[PDB]
């Protein structure tokens, strides 16, 4: 099973944004922009300035593989548990939440040769808050999943896509004092203006086949090809080699 | 399915607004536009002055896609879940809250070679208040939805 | 808005093809590595 | 699985290739000072795991 | 039963990012890149490197 997730971006803001009180001889005031001016009586006029420009891109690419017969449910899965401390009085508990990949198939096969599962699919993330604040401390992980269940029917070899998701989108904002603005060099210094863009696209594809022969060259071959390139091999050592002998008898 | 959804806005303020109190030696004191004199007796006049001029503009398009067979029933969903800790003594529970675009379709063809679908069609998000304000850091997410259900050929 | 189509053939190319032209051109494309080609050759015999 | 020989049973891969980039509007640009003005990040990732 | 397992990774971050606040003869004051001001009133602008 093949999940593609692409993601892309785009982001600029440039302009000032004038809000802020002030205190003319102690018998009259003056607010700009404000609903409160009592509590921000004692401050000055602010001038937010902003000024970024962004680019970015993500590509994501994973693969669940699973082996099994004809006829037979089989289950992969690779999740994650939260443990959290609900103290209570009487029915203490440990309550925990879940989350991750999950297949469930059942395959079988047609009179033509082709294969026809019946797919149970979840892919689930954790999504994070913002971290300054205080609910990043408690039980909140929110949780965001994705489940598909159907049947389809793929020829020995071939692939089908089973879902699916894509989305755009596009705003912009612009603001300015309504004569400050339209001056040639000075009206920079009033105006404001955002833009924003995003593309998204997830996929969930299906590609099965039929397994006849073992594995060429053997499990404990390309193993041992490994320890040898990592670094990570002992099947050298004095010490070790007196029991060692026993499981590396093949 | 396709969801499309567009945007647009636009905005102008400007002018003052006078509200303020004063007072005139000790024994006479003028108030203007208010209701409230004497926890704002040591307070001056305020001319609040707003200015500005504002556009705005919003396109989404999203498109969920889903296959499967004829009469059989099938799922699409893509959710967000959002736990909370109701600190209890006896039925000690986690309570969540569960919003997010989900379809339930049962395809059939008929007999022309049309496709009748029974269709069961949700697209929530989550609405955010002012964040300034004391009631973004407990338990309020305000959520809305938007539900389908209808049978379509 | 709804629109439904019939399926009759799978995909062209495969799916196990456009994907090795996303990790080569995003460059995350690990199949010329020489510790993990020892047990991606197993998962890759297609 | 035949008497000495092997089967897979599970698997799973992830690749993983991100990159931001973020500068300042106009002074970005600038040829011998714009250097302080830039951010770049990268990131890649690769795992494998077999039964 | 064999369990292998391998993993590799990369990263390189190189860049400033200025956010930071000002205040200019107590009667106006210059923001950027922020917003809350008025409890970092006090303070100065910060350019954050990364290498
Ligand atoms: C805050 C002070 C800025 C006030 C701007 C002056 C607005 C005058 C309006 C002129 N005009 C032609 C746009 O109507
Ligand atoms: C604070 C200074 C505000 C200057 C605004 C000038 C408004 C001019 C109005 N008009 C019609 C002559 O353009
Ligand atoms: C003061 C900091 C912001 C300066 C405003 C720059 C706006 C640029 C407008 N324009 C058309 C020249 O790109
Ligand atoms: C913070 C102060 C930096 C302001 C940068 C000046 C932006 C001027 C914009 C010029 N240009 C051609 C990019 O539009
Ligand atoms: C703080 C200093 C900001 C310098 C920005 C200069 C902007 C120049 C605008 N323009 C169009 C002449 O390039
Ligand atoms: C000041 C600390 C950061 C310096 C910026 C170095 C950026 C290097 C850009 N470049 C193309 C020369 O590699």
């Amino acid at each position: 099973l093949w999940i593609v997730d692409l993601n892309k971006s785009d982001l600029e803001r440039l302009g000032t944004s004038w809000s802020g009180s002030i205190t003319i001889g102690d018998k009259l005031g003056v607010s700009l922009n404000q609903s409160s001016i009592s509590t921000l009586d004692g401050s000055r006029f602010i001038a937010a300035v902003n000024a970024l420009e962004e680019k970015k891109q993500a590509t994501v690419v994973s693969r669940p593989v699973l082996l099994t017969q004809e006829n037979v449910p089989a289950i992969f899965d690779n999740n994650r548990t939260f443990y959290t401390k609900l103290i209570g009085e009487r029915n203490v508990a440990l309550e925990h939440v879940t989350y991750g990949t999950m297949i469930r198939v059942l395959p079988r096969f047609s009179a033509d040769g082709q294969i026809e599962m019946s797919l149970d699919i979840e892919d689930g993330n954790d999504k994070t808050p913002q971290s300054d604040t205080t609910t990043s401390v408690d039980a909140l992980p929110e949780v965001g999943r994705t489940l598909i269940s159907t049947i389809a029917r793929v020829p020995h070899g071939k692939s089908l896509l089973v879902g699916g998701y894509t989305r755009d989108a596009n705003t912009d904002t612009v603001q300015s004092i309504p004569f400050l603005g339209k001056l040639p060099l000075i009206g920079s210094l009033f105006r404001y203006s955002s833009k924003n863009k995003s593309n998204v696209v997830r996929v969930f594809m299906i590609e099965p086949k039929e397994i006849v022969d073992p594995l060429t060259p053997d499990a404990s071959e390309s193993v041992n090809n490994i320890l040898k390139q990592s670094g990570a091999w002992s099947g050298d050592d004095k010490l070790q080699k007196w029991v060692r002998v026993y499981l590396d008898r093949g």
